[PDB]
């Protein structure tokens, strides 16, 4: 999925656990994964 840099201004949506942002709920719905049940590999998705 090649893509660019979308048009998005401040992002009014932030992360409870840490204090994220997101522009979109799909970004931080996704995000607060991470912190629901911490594995042991870690998110590096390299
Ligand atoms: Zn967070």
């Amino acid at each position: 999925g090649s893509s660019g840099s979308s048009g998005t201004g401040e992002k009014p949506y932030r992360c409870g656990e840490c204090g994220k942002a997101f522009a979109q709920k799909a970004n931080l719905t996704q995000h607060q994964r991470i912190h629901t049940g911490e594995k042991p590999s870690g998110p590096s998705s390299g």
